[PDB]
């Protein structure tokens, strides 16, 4: 269970990040979101902490054009409970060629 | 093809917004999204402008636990081409009962 390829597997270098910007809320609804793509082979996995609370699931591969591959993966505690509760973070390892990165964070909120 | 509910296909009230933040780059990789969700019954549709340059693409329902249901869709340009190129646009019409809505802008960006 293994190959190589074409228009290219392994090459798109980059990680990415979403915070909670400029949107009006009351503890509820708005959360953001963990970006790593454009990437072959067919298979990359993707973790946020190691720990679940509630809502952390995947954003299954969109591939675009040239698009090579595109993961999103999500983060949601709920609402009024975030400074130290989860202040938080999101790994990436993809196989087919292993790259292990870690990214973390978040600044401004639901203020 | 019609029914009614659950848990709540209908209410789950809100709209939003994730760009361009804190995060270093050339032309090249980095892009945002339009976020509708938490909503049965088992269809609605995104649409962004109503054009479609390059990449604009839909993340497929991710619905969780209580979560009644989750929409992500997306749009990239590609990079050094931004201000006047598409100032820019997201709709959302979800049947299964009518909501039509309009939000719209960007901020910051590749700088």
């Amino acid at each position: 269970r293994t190959i190589s390829k074409a228009k290219g597997p392994p090459r798109i270098p980059e990680v990415y990040l979403l915070p909670p910007p400029r949107n009006e809320l009351s503890k509820k609804k708005v959360s953001l979101t963990c970006m790593i793509t454009g990437f072959y082979p067919a298979d990359i996995n993707v973790e946020w902490d190691s720990s679940e609370p509630s809502d952390y699931k995947n954003t299954p591969p969109v591939f675009d054009t040239d698009g090579s591959f595109f993961l999103y993966s999500r983060l949601k505690v709920d609402t009024d409970a975030w400074n130290n509760g989860e202040s938080f973070t999101c790994s990436v390892m993809h196989e087919a060629l292993p790259n292990h990165v870690i990214q973390k964070s978040i600044s401004r909120s639901p203020g």
